């Protein structure tokens, strides 16, 4: 019940409590999911107000004039979007375990992945609308293109993740997407890429993504009111 | 002479000598002046090569293989690429004052404002070419609703600059694109932005702007040859 988003009509949220941090989110949405999983991967106190994407919250824009989620607000009233941004900005203001690292190469060298990849969200958004078994067909050309250079940097690495063999914040950007893959009826694009398959069993083990994990029926459940344009697409299940 | 671009045919270069660090660019392109005013404001030493864009040497596309400058490759070997990955893997990786804030939410900033300023590239590789007094009117309007949004950060901020009132990494990151405002006919876009007409004054009397500074008359020749499609457009001048 608590989860359940703020759309039109709303009240502003009050002040984000001394020691939390607080993050505007949708539960279904995977450049959310980025920040949430740096979140969880950090162990940082934090709370949620999902946005009804559909519906929005006149007040929002005044936490983001662009509109979209994710946005992480503090106890001082700052305000961070763009998820890349957020994921940074949280691994440097808060104590734990580094997830970019420390050395300029290795980082900029996650940065680089990250642009890698960073035409398979346009890339999902497309296949979500894909009409006949046509555009699927050149859909999953599309992706199969896309995931053989990402194999062909853990190739080069030699290691299970990214950035290494320990799961890093690059492996947590990216993941989303895939975890979506098996839903949209693109895990057969993953045939020729041995490796990434090897890294999608990997991250489905750690402890992080696990827990954030959203079920396959839920995601169904999202999808087919999102694109029926229903209002209630946001809170499917509640 | 020396500064001539190597293109297809060329001998692949040497190793960079240590202490050193190499930046492969193109004396025209705004991506790339990036990293030289990082360069030049940092005092790093350096060596540059130029590639002939049109047309670019086999082995350039194993330094980047997106085939685009800028890109760094140190005594180690190590390659970089991507402007603002490989600012920021300057301002890390070499000692001086530092471009970038070390507050975590004063540097997340500064990459908000580079989000927001990232629909003006775009828009200028199409003013580039626009073919008439419809499309130039056209193109006036987009970019007067863009400077209007980065008129509004120094609004909000008080400040001469966009990361304070002195001059820092984000002002470099726009900087390149705003040179050649005079040239392409849209110095009148900042008409109804009045901070950011005086942020232009004051980038003009930076010491590190002025010494990379291209002459209205450079860039015409360029610009011509360039739409012209001509191989020597890189070397207009020599
Ligand atoms: N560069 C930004 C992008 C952020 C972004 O696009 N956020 C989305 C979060 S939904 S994540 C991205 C996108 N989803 C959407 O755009 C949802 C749109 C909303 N439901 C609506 O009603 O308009 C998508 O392709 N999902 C894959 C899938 O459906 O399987 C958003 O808030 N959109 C609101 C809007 O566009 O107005 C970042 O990295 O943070
Ligand atoms: N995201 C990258 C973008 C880098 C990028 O686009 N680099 C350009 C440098 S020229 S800077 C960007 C672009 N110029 C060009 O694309 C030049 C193309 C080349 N001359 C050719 O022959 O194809 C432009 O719009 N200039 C504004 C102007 O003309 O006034 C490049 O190497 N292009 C080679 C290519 O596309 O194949 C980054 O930030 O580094
Ligand atoms: N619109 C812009 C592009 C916006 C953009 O590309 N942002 C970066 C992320 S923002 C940069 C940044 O500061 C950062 C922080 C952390 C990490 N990291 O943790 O690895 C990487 C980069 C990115 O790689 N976007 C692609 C994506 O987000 O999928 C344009 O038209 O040019
Ligand atoms: N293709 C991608 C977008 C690529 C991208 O947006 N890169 C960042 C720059 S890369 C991020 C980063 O790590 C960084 C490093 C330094 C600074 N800074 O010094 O301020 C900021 C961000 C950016 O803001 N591009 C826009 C632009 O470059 O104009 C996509 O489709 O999503």
């Amino acid at each position: 019940e608590s989860a359940r988003s703020l759309g039109k009509g709303s009240a502003p949220p009050g002040p984000v409590p001394e020691g939390s941090i607080r993050i505007y989110s949708m539960r279904f949405a995977p450049f959310a999911e980025r920040t949430r999983l740096v979140l969880k991967a950090k162990g940082i106190r934090h709370e949620v107000i999902n946005i009804n994407l559909k519906n929005k919250p006149e007040w929002f824009f005044k936490k983001n004039p662009f509109g979209l989620v994710p946005v992480l607000e503090n106890s001082q009233g700052q305000l961070i979007y763009e998820s890349a941004i957020t994921c940074e900005y949280l691994d440097e203001a808060y104590p734990g375990k580094k997830l970019l690292p420390d050395d300029p190469y290795e980082k900029a060298c996650q940065k680089m992945i990250l642009e890698l990849f960073s035409k398979v969200p346009s890339l999902v958004g497309s296949f979500i609308r894909s009409q006949n078994k046509e555009d699927y067909a050149g859909l999953k050309e599309e992706f199969r293109k896309e995931f053989t250079k990402l194999e062909e940097v853990l190739t080069n690495k030699k290691t299970t993740f990214f950035g290494g063999n320990s799961i890093s914040m690059i492996d947590y950007l990216i993941w989303p997407w895939f975890e979506r893959l098996e839903a949209m009826k693109l895990n057969e694009c993953v045939d020729h890429t041995p490796k990434l398959k090897l890294w999608m069993a990997a991250m489905k083990e750690d402890p992080t993504v696990s827990a954030l994990l959203t079920s396959e029926k839920d995601w169904q459940g999202f999808l087919e009111l999102y694109l029926q344009n229903s209002p209630e697409a946001c809170d499917y299940g509640l």
